[PDB]
């Protein structure tokens, strides 16, 4: 229910990333890499949250704004709990964190995020030196700065032309909805007067036969914008089109579909810029190793033409999807002072105790452990099933607690000898609960 940015701290770095090593740093083609480790004070609690903002410069996602998901909540490695749950409001740039009971359940609780993020050219209009990134971490900002390099416009003669992908959703392997993309041309950026100007957008490139670019009236969809006299068009492609003039309608009778994947746009006589946007469909594949080619060329009277174009790789994520899934149990040993069987606040972990899973049915060991400082343990890598979770090498002078009490599995112990069930999901209930009975030495008399 609580703000709380200054009960927490963190030791941050924010760098530019030259995806592409160029030497040159464009916001298409290159990112910025966040990590930072954070500590929480004992004082949060659950349902406190805190935020991480970013400056206008930034956004969380490139071409594709489903990848916002790779962004999400904040685990903890050791032990595979959930520590806080992430929410973004990416129109006010910001993720907001939820703790969870776990910082009721645990003390000195520390954080790490390993983000890759991104450029926003909204800002950004053109080259320019300098230009600053920043993030902030509960109250503390960090910065760090870039020499942002565009590429020229490409012309020949009077004509000139620019474009790029802005948005690209490519779901491949799937064949009732492969996703889409956008891209955008500008025509005209020099503001020449041309006579019989015409814009061909097409996929299709002779050197790219294999190419899940598509174009046609069925699937695509065009908007045009008009800008006015001398205005500065965004080199990152980032549009606002509440500046420009939408005259998509005085276009109906001007937009021709063609072969082999085009479209032709017939301006006639014009000395203003315009953008031209194209909404189309993905082509269904199951190549593996998708790409996407669209080119742009506009021609007009007593000029040789120009063409430009974008292409990107995707990657086939469906096909192989890497052996199936594995999942992980575990999770922890405590010391149940209550001696009630059951985890409670208060109580803490205990180290050192040798964990072992087997496959019930199957065979034997599939995989074993040791408890860490805070008790927690996990094993990775395990397939839906059953398995037999063994403890051992419990510290000397402990003894198990009574096994599941109450109706909780969550909260329970297990005992040194169980079988849980993993399916779909971790199981992290394979607990067990030990105390130390007071010294019992010698005689008595
Ligand atoms: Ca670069
Ligand atoms: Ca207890
Ligand atoms: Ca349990
Ligand atoms: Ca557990």
């Amino acid at each position: 229910s609580k703000n709380v940015n200054d009960l927490i701290t963190s030791n941050t770095t924010l760098t530019v990333v030259d995806a592409i090593k160029n030497n040159k740093i464009v916001p298409a083609q290159d990112y910025l890499a966040l990590k930072s480790q954070i500590k929480v004070d004992d004082k949060v609690k659950s349902g406190d949250y805190f935020t991480i903002k970013y400056s206008d410069t930034v956004q969380v996602y490139g071409l594709n704004p489903e990848d916002i998901k790779n962004i999400g909540d904040i685990k903890d490695p050791n032990n595979g709990e959930t520590i806080a749950t992430a929410k973004h409001d990416t129109a006010n740039n910001l993720i907001t964190y939820t703790f969870t009971d776990y910082v009721d359940r645990f003390n000195s609780v520390q954080m790490g995020i390993n983000y890759s993020i991104y450029m926003d050219a909204d800002t950004i209009p053109v080259s320019k030196n300098d230009v600053e990134f920043n993030v902030t971490i509960g109250n503390d900002t960090t910065k760090t700065t870039a020499n942002i390099q565009y590429p020229d416009y490409v012309s020949r003669d009077n004509n000139s032309i620019g474009s790029a992908f802005t948005e690209t959703v490519s779901h491949a392997g799937n064949a009732e909805d492969p996703g889409y993309y956008k891209q955008t041309v500008y025509v005209n950026p020099s503001e020449k007067s041309l006579t019989n100007a015409k814009l061909k957008v097409e996929a299709y490139h002779k050197d790219y036969p294999d190419n899940v670019g598509q174009i046609n009236k069925d699937v695509t969809k065009i908007k045009i914008y008009q800008a006015p006299k001398d205005y500065v068009l965004n080199k990152g492609y980032d549009v606002n089109t509440n500046q420009l003039i939408d005259v998509t309608e005085q276009f109906k009778d001007k937009i021709t579909y063609g072969a082999n994947d085009s479209v032709n746009v017939d301006f006639g006589s014009i000395n203003n810029s315009y953008v031209v946007m194209v909404d189309t469909k993905f082509e269904y594949t199951t190549s593996a190793s998708p790409t996407l080619v669209q080119m742009a060329t506009l021609t007009s009277d007593g000029n040789r033409s120009v063409s430009t174009g974008n292409a990107l790789g995707f990657t086939n994520n469906q096909s192989g999807g890497a052996a199936q899934e594995v999942y992980k149990i575990g999770n922890y040993v405590w010391e149940d002072t209550n001696k009630n069987g059951v985890q409670d606040l208060g109580e803490v972990g205990v180290k050192g105790v040798t964990v072992v899973a087997y496959d019930n049915a199957a065979a034997a060991e599939v995989g074993r452990t040791i408890t860490d400082d805070k008790g927690g343990y996990l094993i990775p890598n395990l397939p839906n099933g059953d398995y037999r979770v063994e403890f051992s090498n419990l510290p000397q002078g402990y003894e198990v607690t009574p096994s599941k009490q109450g109706n909780n599995e969550e909260l329970d112990s297990n005992g040194v000898s169980s079988v849980i069930t993993v399916n779909g999901k971790d199981n992290l209930s394979a607990d067990l609960g030990i105390y130390k009975p007071k010294y019992n030495l010698g005689d008595y008399a």
